[PDB]
């Protein structure tokens, strides 16, 4: 019945607003939008990034370039820190999906372990446009140009995400739609090592029904939007696979030194 | 009008029967036996592999294969030849999809290049069960275990296709369903390099509707079958990307390993 489906949609949306600080609606107004107040600090150059680190809420290290902690690495570590934050926000959101907490504990951990990356890039699109990505609670904006100019390894890091985001954003989904979509992704069922796939697929089935009805009500003039969004999942998985692959090529660019432990314990391969 | 969509479905199913010699219906009839007319010869070891060129027909070597073209490499060449044959059938089928031949020629090439293997693995599932796969137009059956026991690298070319097949076949789709799905796969707007995306998506939207209706009518008791089939599109990309990486390994450890120009061309990019 559409009564449970609309209730599930409202519930997920409310939970999504609570768990995620920067919503797409919020970020959109900032990116390609007006709101002639509090504009983002634009990191487009090596010098603009430097000054950015001393004029924006930053909690990692101090801006100094002299054979000691280069820019590229300081940027890489930055996305890692925010990433660990996002993982906790997503984990909290997960526990609000009806039935999730009732699944075998190992399966909850398994579903989060393999779904968080797919979700991170999905929500990252909300903060991106063909020219750049919002940073620091939307208080900043790092251009695509700058990111794509970093060292050989770090240069083609964000590019594939910009390509995915461009295509993903062409769907013009909003937070109410995305809230359901993210839930579908978490309740996959084909993650390796799952112990009890049945309830997971049962929940996702219910979530898909909700997503479909949501898209039909929210985008009545958008033919087969349900189908198009789902096929976008093939590109996501590829983005992720590709990304973890680069992470290995990077892993061989920082390892030794008895310094930075514990901090390296927190991050790891996430 | 849902009427136009049913007409489209019949058209595509019709072209599918005419383009593919071995349908899933024929495949399951051979596999589920209960027949005396089309029982296959089973290849499960070197010995039975030998007897094979005696009951069926294999343009290779029946007797010893060590000092005379290896068995693994020999079986690989067979799949190779079958593949370019499958590429031709699929291409012939592609031409029957309304609007396809009217698209910019270059885009026709792009859609085929990126779509063929996803279709090859979808259709290959039709010829598989948990224990093996049909070969030689269904006259033979080669064991999953035999395949996995081939030389170091060759021993794992098929396992991921089998793992996918068992999960895909649980959907219990029939040729009338597959025919539309295969068309949806070809008409993908997110293929790299497309010039005119819009016309391609207008056609796919039409195919997505026909597929959605077809599944509702053909699988009344199957909840969200449409969504579940579309998600499978993710497993397909992974199979392709993985197959590609294994091919590059073989190319290097087997300097005498030849590949057909057609397959090498479609793999030239990705
Ligand atoms: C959609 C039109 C009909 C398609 C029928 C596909 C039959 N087939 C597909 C599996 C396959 C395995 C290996 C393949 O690798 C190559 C390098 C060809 C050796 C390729 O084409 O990229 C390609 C394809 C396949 N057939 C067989 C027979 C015996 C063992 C394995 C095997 O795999």
């Amino acid at each position: 019945e559409s009564a449970d489906l609309r209730a599930l949609a409202k519930h997920l949306y409310d939970s999504y607003i609570k768990s995620f600080p920067l919503t797409k609606a919020k970020a959109r107004a900032i990116l390609t939008g007006k709101t002639t107040d509090k504009s983002p600090f634009v990191i487009y150059d090596m010098n603009s990034l430097m000054m950015g680190e001393d004029k924006i809420k930053f909690k990692h290290i101090t801006p100094l370039q002299e054979q000691s902690k280069e820019v590229a690495i300081r940027i890489f570590q930055g996305c890692q820190f925010r990433s660990v934050e996002a993982v906790q926000e997503i984990t909290e959101y997960a526990k609000s999906i009806p039935g999730f907490v009732n699944l075998d504990l190992n399966d909850q951990v398994t579903l989060l372990k393999y779904g968080v990356h797919e979700i991170i890039y999905t929500m990252l699109a909300s903060l991106m446009n063909k020219d750049g990505v919002l940073i620091s609670e939307g208080q900043g904006f790092m251009t695509r140009e700058f990111l794509k100019s970093l060292r050989k390894p770090f240069g083609d890091f964000m590019e594939p995400k910009f390509e995915f985001a461009v295509k993903f954003n062409a769907l013009e989904l909003d937070d109410s739609d995305l809230a359901i979509f993210i839930a579908v992704i978490i309740l996959s069922g084909d993650r390796p090592g799952l112990l009890n796939v049945k309830p997971i697929e049962d929940i996702q089935d219910n979530l898909l029904q909700a997503l479909e009805l949501q898209l039909k009500l929210n985008h009545p003039e958008s033919s087969q939007l349900f189908a198009k969004l789902l096929q976008k999942m093939t590109d996501l998985r590829q983005i992720v696979t590709e990304h973890v692959q680069l992470l290995q090529v990077i892993k061989k660019t920082e390892t030794d030194m008895s310094l930075h432990p514990l901090l390296q314990e927190i991050y790891k391969d996430l």
